[PDB]
């Protein structure tokens, strides 16, 4: 019950009420509270948070301190104890392709995002957690345990930053430390335009009329376009191969490089614009540049709903889908559509998705070159890959043809993002996806595993036989509650993903829970989703169904044969068929005449 108009977002954005288009700060899409699932605003709490001193610090900061009367464990113990393995072998989504895993990076980066604090002009902190491993203020280190094979190669932690927060974005006081969401809650395709009017414009091809968005000058892919290069120095992608001298990517989401297949959809989507507002100048001559943005703006941003609830969730949900996600009954104005703390590590369920290679196929689906197949680790942070070597094709194939990794109970994260994780601040490839998430946890003050547990409607194991009973697994259940000594103090991320998954679906009990509170949230809580009516015509709706991520490739890319159903385990040649049998977007409807 104390300050409750805080924070420190944008201070000038004034409601339009009568305009057909989203804001690209996510303002004005709830009228009676204008600032409800905007950018640069304090994440969601759905359980109030947990922190050491009730307030800021986190579980683990301080060595004498407990959490329920134990000692936390060490997040990077918990990862070499219970999250890694050695043997890829038989780990691959034997239903899943590579894009299940692809399209929920695409729709995470939409939904949220918590930036660290690591800013200072130039800074002695920056190397006093790196070098010295010394905690203190923002650096929150992740530091090795006994016989950690990183002590003999990397020193004696990792560094890590808190996440920004909210007030006063500098220091602190009360009420429980809230973290930023600078992305807007809505699936609004902000990854592909950006979050700030600032960045949106830096985005956009103002040079002329058209309503195109600016794409890269020097590299060209068969007469195809990539995103801008992003030309602040230092760049991450030039220090991984400082001979090739290629850049990052320049797109609305900050972390469009961070990976080879998550620029190469980011490149597609990008296209597709440019692609849908060359139409809508040729049906409608006389609209300007803004129209013509605003227009393509709003169809991909259905497009990435349709793709989403259609087609990603049902796979991932599976028979929870119609128990938290029921038929669309219009824009309820009481639902809160921000994203919360804990969807952003519930989420994160996708990096035990996340397979040890990323393939290159050709126009017959074979091998691309001796260097064919790369290991994953190689491929943070790298756009030279793309550029200088055969462009999107060979990678977009490899999407729709080769398979997800599975969740294991006993394989849970590989060694490429557990051991080898490039991070665009620092130097080595040596950092932990998994105690990094863990750590995380921490930061953001998430209360523990039994917590969220009763917040679903779910049991709350107290001892080894109930959590035995819960996780189906003996040794998993064992392993976990001689690092956590209770299921209380089980970190939210790990606990989330080591339960069972639910049938037909991709994650346990308690993360369908999670996930499908949002995404109902988010959906219902939206004035401009795809279905509510006055948003989209009816004829433009009966377009909008017809589009399939595999007609995304065939008008975007020079490849020819595509699956019907992407999201599935096809194989070449059967289960591929030429660009001629998948439904185009049919634009007539969006035709508008004077008189
Ligand atoms: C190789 C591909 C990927 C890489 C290299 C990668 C890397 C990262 C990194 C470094 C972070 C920051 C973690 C933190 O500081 O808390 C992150 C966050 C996150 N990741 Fe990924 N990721 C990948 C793919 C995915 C996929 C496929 C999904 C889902 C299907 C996903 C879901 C998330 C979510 C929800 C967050 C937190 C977002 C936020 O609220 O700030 N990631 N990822
Ligand atoms: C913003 O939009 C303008 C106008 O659409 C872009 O300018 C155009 O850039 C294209 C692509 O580089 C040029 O087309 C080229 O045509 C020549 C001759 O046909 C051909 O040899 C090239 O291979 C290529 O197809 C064109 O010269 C140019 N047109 C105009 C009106 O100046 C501009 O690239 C966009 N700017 C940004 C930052 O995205
Ligand atoms: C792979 O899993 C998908 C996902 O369930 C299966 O696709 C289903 O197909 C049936 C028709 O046989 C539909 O009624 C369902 O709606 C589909 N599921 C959803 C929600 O997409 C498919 O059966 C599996 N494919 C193979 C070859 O095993
Ligand atoms: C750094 O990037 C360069 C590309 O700029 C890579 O070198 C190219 O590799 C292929 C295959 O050997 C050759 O066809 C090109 O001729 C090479 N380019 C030049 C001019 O060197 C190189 O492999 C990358 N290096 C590392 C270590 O990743
Ligand atoms: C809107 O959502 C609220 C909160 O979940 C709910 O109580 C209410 O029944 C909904 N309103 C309508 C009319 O659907
Ligand atoms: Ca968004």
């Amino acid at each position: 019950s104390w300050e409750v108009g805080c924070g420190a977002p944008v201070p000038l954005v004034t409601c339009d009420e009568q305009s057909p288009y989203r804001t690209i700060t996510g303002d004005c899409n709830n009228r009676r509270s204008p600032a409800l699932g905007a950018a640069n605003r304090a994440l969601a709490r759905w359980l109030p948070a947990e922190y050491e001193d009730g307030l800021a610090v986190p579980f683990g900061w301080t060595q004498r301190k407990t959490r329920n009367g134990f000692r936390v464990p060490l997040a990077r113990e918990v990862s070499n104890k219970i999250v890694g393995y050695l043997d890829e072998e038989g780990v691959l989504d034997q239903n899943r392709s590579l894009l299940f895993m692809q399209w929920g990076q695409i729709v995470d980066h939409d939904l949220d995002f918590a930036p660290e604090t690591e800013l200072g002009s130039s800074e002695h902190s920056k190397v006093q957690c790196e070098e010295y491993c010394v905690q203190g203020d923002e650096c929150f280190p992740i530091m090795f345990p006994k016989n950690d094979p990183k002590l003999k190669t990397q020193g004696k932690c990792m560094p890590f930053f808190r996440a920004g927060f909210v007030c006063p974005t500098p220091p602190y006081q009360s009420l429980a430390r809230d973290q930023i969401n600078a992305v807007t809650s809505f699936l609004d395709a902000s990854l592909v335009y950006g979050s700030e009017p600032s960045l949106a414009s830096r985005l956009r091809n103002l040079s002329s009329p058209l309503g195109l968005m600016a794409v890269n000058q020097e590299a060209w892919d068969h007469g195809l376009a990539y995103p801008p290069f992003n030309n602040v120095k230092p760049s991450p992608c030039e220090f991984i191969n400082t001979t090739a001298h290629v850049p990052c990517f320049q797109a609305g989401d900050s972390r469009a490089s961070e990976q080879i297949l998550l620029a190469t959809v980011h490149t597609l989507l990008l296209r597709e614009h440019n692609r849908l507002a060359r139409e809508l100048k040729r049906l409608n001559p006389h609209w300007d540049g803004e129209m013509l943005y605003q227009e393509a703006r709003k169809i991909l941003g259905a497009f990435i709903q349709i793709i989403t609830f259609r087609d990603y969730l049902p796979i991932v949900l599976g028979s929870e889908m119609q128990k938290w996600i029921p038929p669309y009954q219009g824009y309820n104005n009481s639902v809160d559509p921000r994203i919360s703390n804990v969807f952003t590590f519930a989420f994160r369920f996708g990096h035990m998705e996340v397979p040890s290679t990323v393939s290159r196929l050709d126009e017959n689906y074979q091998p691309w070159g001796p260097e064919a197949e790369l290991p994953l680790h190689t491929l943070f942070f790298n756009t030279w890959r793309i550029i200088k070597d055969g462009g999107i094709d060979p990678l977009v194939r490899g999407l729709l043809a080769k398979n997800s990794k599975l969740m294991n109970q006993n394989k849970m994260v590989t060694s490429e993002l557990r051991n080898k994780l490039f991070q665009p601040t620092h130097k080595v490839h040596g950092f932990d996806l998994a105690a990094i998430n863990l750590q995380r946890c921490r930061d953001h003050g998430m209360p523990g595993y039994n917590s969220w547990r009763g917040f679903c409607g779910l049991s709350q194991p107290k001892t080894l036989k109930g959590l035995q009973a819960v996780l189906k697994n003996k040794v998993l259940a064992k392993k976990l509650l001689d690092l956590y000594k209770t299921p209380d103090n089980i970190d939210i991320w790990i606990g989330g993903n080591a339960e069972p998954m639910v049938e037909r679906g991709r994650v346990g009990p308690l993360l369908a829970c999670l996930l499908g509170r949002q995404f109902q949230q988010i959906r219902d809580g939206d004035r401009f989703w795809w279905e509510n009516p006055g948003v989209f015509t009816e004829k433009q709706r009966d377009s909008l169904q017809k589009v399939s991520f595999s007609r995304l490739i065939c008008d975007n890319t020079h490849i020819t044969k595509v699956p019907l159903h992407a999201f599935q385990a096809n194989n070449y040649p059967h289960d591929f068929v030429d660009c001629s049998a998948v439904d185009k977007l049919d634009l007539s409807p969006w035709a508008s005449r004077e008189n």
